[PDB]
């Protein structure tokens, strides 16, 4: 089925993300829930370096730069898969995120997930959660 | 501040003509637009509207899709506590269907609110055709 194919393609592509990129995504999910924001293809999601520090106990002075650099690395990625259309099958290429942003003065970044990824965000949360 | 409209319209000058026409055709066929739903462009529409070689027209659109997907533009916004530096794609997703000679794009959310301005600029450029 289509959703199984896309899920498979995204999960296989997920292995290429660096740990900081996985944590950027996890943090966006966590902060969205915490501040009462849904995840969709239009609205930016904020990530605070302070949350990165609080969630993962990472070196504090490099946390914001790590997130800033992870945004750029994630923004460069793409994945491909096929979907059904009325008139046949379509060959799709998608980004992970359509937009990124950073605010140096507040140590925050912003991302918008691409629409193909939005329905699989809970699968990514599962894929990326470490115990 | 690097205002978004200025940055995007200046970035539009950098597109190849086929990419500009891909965007215009997507807008046209839609009328005949949001950050979630793909927009279809038929190579037959490209051929019918523009003075292009018909035998290579679909391939030209496929290549234009890939080039447009590779592009980015940047701008700034004022926020409460300071300035944010934003980088956006033109399209978040592309697709092609060889058997029907069609392509698909989804515009990135930063571009959606400027689509009418892009339509006007690209219509003015190609008004003779």
């Amino acid at each position: 089925s289509d959703l199984i194919v896309k899920d498979n393609a995204l999960m296989n592509a997920s292995y290429n993300l660096a740990l900081v990129e996985q944590r950027l995504i996890l943090l966006a999910i966590i902060e969205a829930r915490e501040t009462g924001k849904g995840i969709n293809a239009n609205d930016p999601l904020t990530v605070h370096a302070s949350s990165y520090i609080n969630q993962f106990n990472v070196e504090r002075h490099t946390a914001y730069q790590a997130l800033k650099d992870a945004c750029k690395d994630l923004f460069a990625r793409q994945f491909s898969y096929q979907e059904k259309r009325e008139r046949g099958r379509i060959n799709i290429t998608s980004r992970w995120v359509s937009q990124i942003g950073y605010m140096d003065d507040t140590a925050t970044v912003e991302i918008i997930f691409a629409p193909a990824v939005v329905p699989l965000i809970t699968r990514l949360e599962e894929q990326f959660t470490q115990y």
